[PDB]
DNA sequence: GCATCCGTGACAAACCTTCCAGCAAGGGGAAGGTCAAGAAATTAAT
């Protein structure tokens, strides 16, 4: 809890270079919620990284999830 | 018990799994479509 509440700055820092108008901004927000909650026990510390720099990939795969299943009627796939 | 603030009308990029259609070059099963034999039903001799 204290590690997802310490890094909801980075997921509204994500958020703006995937702001266009297909979905709202909380959406992609939550959505990244989960994602950094994912990369927080895909983490795995002891290599000696930040979790901004790996989480920011699982953070982006959560996004591109949401824009590919979300912000579309005719639901298109994500490839 | 009185002044004052909101609804509401306005002709990215790779990575890996299952699932399904195509072209070989066609055969076979299930299900539905047409031809030559004998049997019903009519008539011209008493």
């Amino acid at each position: 809890k204290e590690m997802v509440e310490a890094n909801l700055r980075l997921v509204i820092s994500i958020a703006k270079k995937y702001t266009n108008r297909g979905l709202q901004f909380l959406d992609l927000i939550q959505e990244g919620n989960i994602g950094l909650m994912k990369a927080v026990d895909k983490f795995e510390y002891r290599r000696g990284y930040k979790f901004s720099t790996y989480a920011t990939w699982w953070i982006r795969q959560a996004i591109t999830r949401s824009i590919a299943d979300q912000a579309r009627t005719i639901r298109i796939p994500v490839h």
